[PDB]
């Protein structure tokens, strides 16, 4: 069932990428870079999850299963998602690449701390986990602080769309560290099968879902 | 023989980099970035192949030359960049198209490394994904990228078409040799595959850049 | 002792990053990118050295201890330091990104050759070491050649500050390959404890120290 679920995930990611390619042919005032980003995220995630379906993207550490392919996925896909968010706030204005790369730096560190925490035992696990959570808090502060102020400077309609997308992303992202802690990698209150379902359903909304809401909103500012 | 051949490869790469450095001192209207790219490719490839000569860049009932993938994951995207920048010579840069090719290429090389580590059907799933990546790269090369070259004048477009065919012809050889050799069906011997992955890169790296840079320098007059 | 020293290092790095964040609030004509770079260097280095303190960032190769976390540190931190140096030479003028990325390329190769040399035995070790030294020589030629000429073109006061920071960095950087050769990774004339102290004290002056001298000099040009 675990294998079948991952095949299904990869196929949905493929259909996501195809949809975003079609949208790109009729760009409606949205730069090609934002369509490229929306295509790479699902394609990369699909390939990583395919490696799990084929039983290559995991190994047995001590007496627990590490799905390391998830981290290979997230270390590319999550920074690209934060880029898409930042570029949404900056739509019709000057780009602030310093703020954008600050988010990329924080995000990559967040994902690495998660991978190391999964490979750690005892107290050490929760030291790394904690550093990742602090990284996520700072990303949220930027998202609702300076980045939201840039969105406001680009007009009411854009700011309203940015706020909607920011809440959508924020809501989904806080679920990842929560699920991680409750599942086998953490306290082990939740079963493997449960965690797998969560890390199949969340990414679908986090990747393909986010980009639909994000791109449709921007295309609507053109009509 | 395998070790000696790899030393010889690294030495030729060094001579290539030195030649491109000399050319850069008299740039003839070609941006410094295109000279830098032409220098990095051979130097990085030389270092990787050196690791094979010293017997570090491989591990073993089949021998995997993993240093090749470390080479290609840096050198091949840089080659596609040089190609893209050739199409865009004198006109506006389209970085979205350029980075699309870098994305496709890096994926192609990773699928190859995973296929080499895979057994049975799984090997050919990964191999297939890499081939599809190469097909799309070729479609971009002869489609949108060629249309940009045409928009920059007949002289530039003619040079671009020549370099595009040159690269395309050499690149299709890599997946073909991979499939026929030990990593695939095993119809060809290890020694044969080694010779191929010595001779092809010399024409793919040092050779491509000579044809590419000389053509662009000629457009100065 | 070795563990405690690494904890102390990480804490000092944290304080360095916090100081540079405060400075950034009153930027005094220094671009935000240069403040971000000064913050990332210590934060990344601190995290890497923390992995050593927890005894994760090292392993036993035959009869020697390899501190591989150092290389994970340097492969990110050293290119960013050369960027800060290059951006100093270019302060008030056009950026030359080709020259900047040439330095990044050389530096990354330098650090990789070092990691491979540490994993090598006999003559092979010193082949890789040699390639890294030649990389460092070319970096020094660029620093005091074309990069210094760019600094001159941006006025006497800037050029004087650049020359001071360039010498400071150059003096500290030549110490790394020297210590490497004399310590366990090389001829083994120096003991592990000695090498550890060197690779605690040097980075503090190389990272937090360099950025203080660099940023204070540039802030002074505002007045
Ligand atoms: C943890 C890994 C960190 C790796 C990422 C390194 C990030 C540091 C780089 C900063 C580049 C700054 C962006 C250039 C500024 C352009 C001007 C602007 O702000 O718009
Ligand atoms: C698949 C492995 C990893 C690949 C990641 C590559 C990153 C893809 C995104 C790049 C963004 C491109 C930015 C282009 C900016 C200029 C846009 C233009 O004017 O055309
Ligand atoms: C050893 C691994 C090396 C990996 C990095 C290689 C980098 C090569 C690419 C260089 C890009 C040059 C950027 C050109 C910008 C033109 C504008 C300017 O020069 O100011
Ligand atoms: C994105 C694409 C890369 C996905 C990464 C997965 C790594 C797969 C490597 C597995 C090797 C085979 C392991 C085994 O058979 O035990
Ligand atoms: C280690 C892995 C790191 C992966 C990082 C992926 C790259 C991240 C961000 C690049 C996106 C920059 C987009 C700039 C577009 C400029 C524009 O269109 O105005
Ligand atoms: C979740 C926390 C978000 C807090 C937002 C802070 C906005 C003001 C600011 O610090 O710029
Ligand atoms: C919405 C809440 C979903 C989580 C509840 C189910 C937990 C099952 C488990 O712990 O194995
Ligand atoms: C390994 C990568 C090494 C490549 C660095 C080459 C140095 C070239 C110096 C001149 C730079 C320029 O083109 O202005
Ligand atoms: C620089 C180019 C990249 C070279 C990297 C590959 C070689 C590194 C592996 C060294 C291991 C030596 C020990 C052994 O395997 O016998
Ligand atoms: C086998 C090689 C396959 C591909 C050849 C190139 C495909 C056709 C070129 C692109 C056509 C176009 O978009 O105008
Ligand atoms: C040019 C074509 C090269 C043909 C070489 C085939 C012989 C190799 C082999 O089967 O071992
Ligand atoms: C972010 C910091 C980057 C450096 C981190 C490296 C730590 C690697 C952890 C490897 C697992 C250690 C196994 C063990 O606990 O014995
Ligand atoms: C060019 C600069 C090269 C500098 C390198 C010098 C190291 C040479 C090897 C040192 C002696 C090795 C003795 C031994 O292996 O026992
Ligand atoms: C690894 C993921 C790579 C996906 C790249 C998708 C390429 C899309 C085509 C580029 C746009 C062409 C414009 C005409
Ligand atoms: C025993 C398990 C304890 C879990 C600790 C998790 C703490 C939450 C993240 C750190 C937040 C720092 C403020
Ligand atoms: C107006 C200032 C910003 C307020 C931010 C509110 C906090 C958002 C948290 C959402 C996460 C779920
Ligand atoms: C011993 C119990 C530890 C307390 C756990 C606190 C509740 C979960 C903390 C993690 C939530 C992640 C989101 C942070 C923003
Ligand atoms: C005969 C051996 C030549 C070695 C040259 C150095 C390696 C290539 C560049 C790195
Ligand atoms: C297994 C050791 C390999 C060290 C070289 C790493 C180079 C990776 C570049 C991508
Ligand atoms: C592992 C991935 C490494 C990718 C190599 C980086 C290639 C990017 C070169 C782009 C150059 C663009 C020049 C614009 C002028
Ligand atoms: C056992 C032999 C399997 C051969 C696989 C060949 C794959 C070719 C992919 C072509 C895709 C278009
Ligand atoms: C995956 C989506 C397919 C991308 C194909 C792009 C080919 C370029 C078309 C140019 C006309
Ligand atoms: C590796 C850790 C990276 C640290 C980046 C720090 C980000 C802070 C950005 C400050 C906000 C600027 C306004
Ligand atoms: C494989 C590891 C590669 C690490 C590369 C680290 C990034 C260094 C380059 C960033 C500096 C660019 C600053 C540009 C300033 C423009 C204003
Ligand atoms: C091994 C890495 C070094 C190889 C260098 C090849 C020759 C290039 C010389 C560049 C000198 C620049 C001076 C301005
Ligand atoms: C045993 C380790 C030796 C490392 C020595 C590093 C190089 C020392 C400095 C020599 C090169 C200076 C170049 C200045 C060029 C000015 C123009
Ligand atoms: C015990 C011997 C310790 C040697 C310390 C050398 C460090 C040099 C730092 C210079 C500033």
């Amino acid at each position: 069932m675990i294998s079948i679920l991952h095949y299904g995930y990869s196929f949905i990611m493929l259909l996501g990428a195809l949809y975003f390619y079609l949208l790109s042919k009729d760009p409606k005032g949205v730069p090609a870079s934002e369509y490229l980003i929306a295509m790479v995220i699902p394609l990369w995630s699909g390939a990583a999850y395919l490696s799990i379906a084929l039983g290559q993207g995991l190994f047995q550490y001590d007496d627990t299963t590490i799905y390391y392919a998830r981290y290979i996925d997230w270390v590319i896909s999550t920074p690209l998602l934060l880029a898409a968010l930042a570029l949404t706030a900056m739509f019709g204005g000057k780009k602030n690449l310093t703020l954008l790369f600050s988010l990329v730096a924080l995000d990559v560190f967040m994902i690495i701390t998660g991978f190391v925490a999964d490979l750690s035992i005892g107290t050490t696990k929760y030291i790394w986990y904690s550093l990742g959570v602090i990284a996520l808090i700072i990303i949220l502060v930027i998202t609702f602080g300076p980045l939201r102020r840039i969105a406001l400077s680009n007009g009411t309609r854009l700011a309203r769309h940015y706020t909607r997308v920011a809440i959508y992303l924020s809501a989904l992202w806080v679920c990842y560290p929560t699920a991680w802690l409750l599942g086998p990698s953490g306290l082990g209150l939740a079963q493997e099968l449960t965690e797998v379902l969560v890390f199949i359903i969340l990414p679908i909304f986090s990747k393909v879902g986010f980009s639909i809401v994000d791109l449709h909103g921007l295309r609507k500012l053109h009509q």
